[PDB]
RNA sequence: CCGGGCCUUGUACACACCGCCCGUCACACCACGAGAGUUUGUAACACCCGAAGUCGGUGAGGUAACCUUUUUGGAGCCAGCC
């Protein structure tokens, strides 16, 4: 594990803010077609971060057209150019898996301003 | 017994009782009903969820007009939230 950290330190990334579960975040996710490269903004609430160092992943939930969507990303990708936090929600949890069963007015996170 | 004539009478008969005519069945057609159910539609009702929008309450964030010091603070407004 020390060797692991020493190896993976260079591919670790530092443009990340210290965001949490509960807080809304936009991901500038770039997708690749081979001929073009398009960034698209996936906004959503963060249900979980999990992992250590470079195995750290986080998921982001959205409700596009009445269909709950849930998109996991590794934290340290070159294919995610920016991670904009836009609300600092308050929760008493780390894993917000209760949000999968709710819809809308009950699935609302209480913003803090901090 | 048959036939004929005269009166009268009843009749749903009038090529006039060798008349008329009821009902079932067979055949063909038509329309309708009931029917295990199946399929559409309307209109409400009881709950759940709930867009936009008005209204109400908040608004430590943002804010050229107003008052203030002018060096900034306020009033008000807005985003946003409920
Ligand atoms: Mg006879
Ligand atoms: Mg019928």
């Amino acid at each position: 594990n020390p060797l692991i950290q020493e190896l993976t330190q260079e591919q670790l990334r530092t443009d990340i803010p210290a965001f949490r579960p509960g807080d809304t975040v936009r991901v500038h996710a770039k997708v690749v077609e081979g001929t073009r490269e398009r960034i698209q903004l996936f906004e959503g609430v963060v249900i979980k971060r999990r992992g250590a160092g470079i195995s750290e992943t986080y998921t982001v939930r959205k409700v596009s057209n009445g269909v709950g969507v849930e998109r996991t990303f590794p934290l340290h990708t070159p294919r995610v150019a920016q991670i904009e936090v836009v609300r600092y929600g308050k929760v008493r949890r780390a894993k917000l898996y209760y949000l999968r069963a709710l819809h809308g007015k009950a699935a609302r996170i209480k913003e803090i301003r901090r």
